[PDB]
């Protein structure tokens, strides 16, 4: 199904076809999407590799500048100019996700990521168990993941965990406990998770372990059991990725090779009566595609759910059809714990995310065009966030983590640039 936001994923230098040129990769993806009539006025830029924050700042600044240059369709003198231009370009960068190892997520690196316009950070967590991490000779600890998570949350950023069921030393029950722990231990509480079973690819450490008889990866049945359990307990405030991989089956030495793992999981959950209520399962566009129904306006309500995370409080505000359990929009509001950014006081609330599910063309369903933006849901969630911040938590200013290409939207709501954020005095 076609989304209103175009995902443009690019690869950093040690993809192959363009010798890792940031501009060429970004341009080629945009043109490829325009070829098949997908909208490209809103772009989520994804920096792939996981080592980008460890590269020279000169390289990072230039790489993001050139991506924005491709979106702007013109050269710029500097990162900051490319960002300013992009605020009103035809192809706006509404979100920027950087993948990183959890030990490459210091305050200094977070400052740099904010400078670049980052709105989401994906940590290569893999496992929350130090036994498993050291057994596979990973370069980080769970303590790194916990600290990274806190620093990211207290800087207003969205946090994603890449997680790998079925690593060496793990078990079905251990993996299930990991997912339970990630959603009920405040040290974790990620906003989104990307899950795929551990695979055996030639030329990796896991391949060496496999050859020695130290590692037998999950088959489909094990992966489906774990992921089905994980989805059955995922909170309503967690967003999951489409279960998939961009790794061809002719490179998987051992492990799950089939390409419909997500569909297999769905059918397993049907058979077992396991319900899914996380964001992807309930979002208006996916429900329509999967079940053919739309929100019932007689039952749309503003809903709130709070939880403790990284020493502070997360407030998850949503508009939802509460009869049919269909999610229309949401806002992530946080009372921070131990911020370090100069713009975040102990009288500051953080709007870490505002998302109104918009234009969506379901080719396989017959109401083709469906949208929920420009209906007032975003503004009503922002107003409720401001009221909660001021009246309930006694805060005096509210800072919004804004994509470069979304700053204008918050200006319309009375926000102004405050350092790396869009802010408003309450």
């Amino acid at each position: 199904t076609i989304s209103g936001v175009a995902v443009v994923a690019v690869m950093t230098s040690p993809g192959l076809m363009f010798n890792f040129d940031p501009y060429l990769q970004t341009r080629a993806r945009i043109e490829q999407l325009e070829k098949v009539g997908h909208p490209t006025d809103k772009i989520e830029l994804i920096i792939m590799g996981g080592t980008f924050p460890a590269r020279e700042i000169e390289y990072q600044d230039w790489f993001i500048k050139r991506c924005l240059d491709a979106m702007n369709e013109r050269e710029s003198k500097s990162l900051e100019e490319a960002q300013k231009i992009n605020e009103t370009a035809k192809h706006r960068c509404v979100a920027l996700c950087i993948e990183t190892r959890p030990d490459y997520c210091s305050e200094k690196e977070i400052n740099q990521m904010l400078k670049l316009g980052a709105t989401r950070v994906e940590l290569g967590v893999q496992s929350i168990y130090n036994e498993i991490l050291k057994l596979c000779k990973r370069g980080h600890s769970v303590e790194d993941t916990i600290k990274a998570t806190q620093l990211l949350k207290d800087s207003g950023l969205k946090v994603s965990y890449h997680l790998m069921p079925g690593m060496p030393g793990s078990s079905i029950e251990m993996d299930k406990k990991m997912f339970k722990e990630i959603f009920t231990n405040p040290d974790f509480m990620p906003d989104m998770v990307k899950i795929y079973p551990c695979l055996v690819i030639e030329g990796t450490e896991l391949y060496e372990m496999w050859k020695r008889g130290e590692f037998k990866p999950y088959r489909e049945e094990e992966a489906i059991e774990v992921i089905s359990y994980a989805k059955s307990i995922m909170p309503k405030w967690v967003r999951t990725s489409r279960i998939q991989r961009d790794i061809p089956a002719t490179v998987i030495v051992d492990g799950v090779k089939k390409s419909n793992l997500g569909e297999l999981v769905y059918k397993y959950m049907e058979k077992k009566g396991l319900r899914c209520r996380c964001i992807r399962c309930r979002e208006v566009g996916h429900v329509y595609y999967k079940k053919g129904i739309l929100p019932d306006p007689e039952h749309i309500k503003l809903v709130r759910e709070d939880y403790e995370a990284s020493g502070g409080t997360e407030i998850f505000l949503s508009f939802e059809d509460v009869k049919n359990d269909i999610l229309i929009a949401f806002l992530r509001l946080r009372d921070p714990y131990k911020p370090f950014r100069k713009e975040i006081d102990d009288k500051t609330m953080l709007v870490r995310q505002l998302h109104v599910f918009g234009w969506e063309k379901a080719l396989t369903r017959d109401i083709k065009e469906v949208s929920w933006q420009h209906m007032g849901y975003g503004r009503m969630l922002m107003k409720e966030a401001e009221r909660i911040a001021k009246e309930e938590f006694g805060k005096k200013k509210i800072l919004v983590t804004s994509g470069i290409g979304v700053r204008e939207y918050y200006r319309k709501l009375g926000y102004k640039r405050v350092g790396a954020y869009m802010g408003k005095e309450l």
